[PDB]
């Protein structure tokens, strides 16, 4: 199962790890992708997860968008986890670099409550432009299910743990 995670709360855990390497090792029931509304997995966590699936995630995602149209900012969809997990929960946090409403971050984390346990990144952090300290706070105050957070950046991981209230 999950190993080397620091316990932050009753249900939130955190580790300095590459979420792709964590997914390949654990093969969790659910891996969360930091998706955009189009499911275009170009960079950040999305690009890295998609590359690990040999682009199968993108092919499946393009079929999903062709059928359903785009997701909402704050929304999600469940697709296959391919070689990484049973399922991938594609969650759209607001991208502050694209001017999206940061209040939608709580709505984005509410999607995690539909799954008992998830391997996840901090939503809207990294290339999405939001403050990761704020994202962790919203995560702990919103998610009630078991979430194992993988933070790629060591320096950010140390800052998140040391500043956690
Ligand atoms: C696995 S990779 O694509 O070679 C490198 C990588 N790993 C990441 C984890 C989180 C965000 C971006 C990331 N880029």
């Amino acid at each position: 199962s999950f190993s080397g995670y620091l316990k932050l709360t009753d249900n939130v855990y955190i580790k300095n790890a590459d979420i792709v390497e964590e997914a390949k090792k654990v093969k969790p029931t659910v891996v969360v992708n930091a998706a955009n509304v189009y499911l275009k997995h170009g960079g950040g966590v999305a690009g890295a997860l998609n590359k690990a699936t040999n682009n199968a995630m993108q092919v499946e995602s393009d079929d999903y968008i062709a059928t359903n149209g785009p997701l909402k900012v704050g929304g999600s969809c469940v697709l296959s986890g391919h070689n990484l997990a049973k399922h991938c929960l594609h969650v759209v946090g607001p991208n502050v670099n694209k001017g999206e409403d940061i209040q939608l971050l709580k709505s984005a984390y509410e999607n995690f409550n539909q799954h008992e346990v998830l391997l996840a990144p901090l939503l809207s952090a990294g290339i999405f432009g939001a403050d990761p300290i704020h994202s962790l706070r919203v995560c702990v105050d919103t998610v009630r299910t078991n979430v194992y957070l993988a933070v790629f950046d060591k320096n950010l991981y140390d800052k998140l743990v040391s500043s956690f209230l």
